[PDB]
């Protein structure tokens, strides 16, 4: 939307 999206885009690219 909102969150879901960046949120993903957070996460994962910190973690893998």
């Amino acid at each position: 939307n909102y969150h879901l999206e960046n949120e993903v885009a957070r996460l994962k690219k910190l973690v893998g």
